[PDB]
């Protein structure tokens, strides 16, 4: 882990409350199994490691980085009081892609495929019980 990649996001903090809700455990086990699993999920499975891929640019850049190692962590630890983080969280990971990469750069390709599962997925997510 070099001095040169930022800190990765928060997963723990026991000031942080926490809750389980239906939405989160739907989030959990449909829609990030769902997309860990997928052929184009490996370079979302963690943070972006800009010195190993000699990006020294990508956190002068990225300023809220987001990876699905990191939801996978929040998910399976509880961090989240609601799905709307969670939603967040996804949505933060897709749109850094968009914004970093040129539009048609096979990582694109690979994160709108992704994402069209996701939405697929969230118009789904269950009512709140």
């Amino acid at each position: 882990g070099s001095h040169m990649n930022p800190p990765p996001p928060e997963t723990s903090n026991p000031n942080k409350p926490k809750r389980q809700t239906n939405q989160l455990q739907y989030l959990l086990r449909v829609v990030l199994k769902t997309l860990w699993k997928h052929q184009f999920a490996w370079p979302f499975q963690q943070p972006v490691d800009a010195v190993k891929l000699n990006l020294p640019d990508y956190y002068k850049i990225i300023k809220t980085p987001m990876d699905m190692g990191t939801i996978k962590k929040r998910l399976e630890n509880n961090y989240y009081w609601n799905a709307q983080e969670c939603i967040q969280d996804f949505n933060t990971m897709f749109t850094n892609c968009y914004i970093y990469n040129k539009p048609g750069d096979d990582i694109v390709l690979m994160a709108e495929a992704l994402e069209k599962l996701f939405l697929q997925k969230i118009n789904e997510l269950p009512t709140e019980e």
